[PDB]
């Protein structure tokens, strides 16, 4: 068995020798964020895995709420067990929103550089956002609204100028030996200005979704959940030597 989703017997093929760890966004979980992307990568031959992180006690479904330094520890644990089960030396990470920013904490302060070949962030808040911007996620996750406040650490830790973001971004954006891809959309309402999502460093590709397809108008949530154009670009980053140009035609299945 050499393709799968959360199949711990999966054995990365020679063509795709790194398992992929999928990292959800704020109010998300391991399943619902990835109902398109995971089978998309399964059918291209990847061993895919996705985790839950930042669970709040007695708050089911809506994760990414706990403190982000701890969420990075949960990521650390998960990646290790994916690598031990699979026998591979490194994983590739793909994350949406909080999920594309949070692994940077893991890379910088928890020894993640040694275990990660690539980090692909889809609309990552890499230099933070505002509470008001995170509020724009709420129409997509109604029913989470009663479990949160201005002080929910998962929310407050994402705010530019917070202790978390200050610490995350004191040094450089990048760490040696990791290939970074950032995919952003100019219709992003949650994390603005959108160029703050980009990473400055020598091994970074920063891609504007609209330069690949000017009429793909996906906003922050759609880009990480259903946007097949964005996912084609994810697939380019996971196997760069076999990449093909991502166009408007990549919506068609
Ligand atoms: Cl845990
Ligand atoms: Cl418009």
């Amino acid at each position: 068995t050499s393709r799968g989703w959360n199949d711990y017997s999966c054995k990365p093929s020679a063509a795709h020798p790194r398992p992929v760890v999928l990292v959800h966004g704020t109010f998300g979980n391991s399943i619902d964020n990835w109902l398109v992307l995971a089978p998309y990568l399964v059918n291209r031959g990847y061993c895919v895995f996705s985790l839950d992180y930042g669970q709040l006690p007695g708050v089911p479904f809506f994760h990414g709420l706990g403190p982000i330094d701890k969420s990075a520890e949960q990521l650390d644990v998960f990646v290790d067990k994916v690598l031990d089960a699979t026998g591979a030396p490194k994983a590739d990470l793909v994350g949406h929103s909080q999920g594309g920013m949070m692994p940077n904490y893991y890379l910088k302060f928890l020894g993640g550089a040694d275990k990660v070949n690539a980090l692909v962030g889809i609309a990552p808040d890499n230099h933070g956002t505002t509470l008001l911007g995170l509020t724009k996620l709420l129409p997509f996750f109604p029913g989470v609204e009663k479990f949160i406040s201005d002080n929910t650490p998962g929310l407050a830790d994402q705010v530019a100028g917070s202790p978390f973001i200050t610490k995350l971004t004191a040094g450089g954006d990048t760490v040696p030996g990791v290939r970074y891809t950032v995919i952003a959309t100019k219709y992003d309402q949650v994390v603005t200005p959108y160029r703050t999502q980009y990473l400055d460093g020598p091994n970074v590709r920063n891609v504007l979704l609209q330069d690949l397809c000017p009429v793909d108008l996906s906003e922050h949530v759609a880009i990480g959940t259903i946007d097949r154009i964005a996912f084609h670009e994810v697939a380019n980053a996971l196997d760069p030597a076999r990449a093909t140009p991502t166009t408007c035609a990549s919506v068609i299945g």
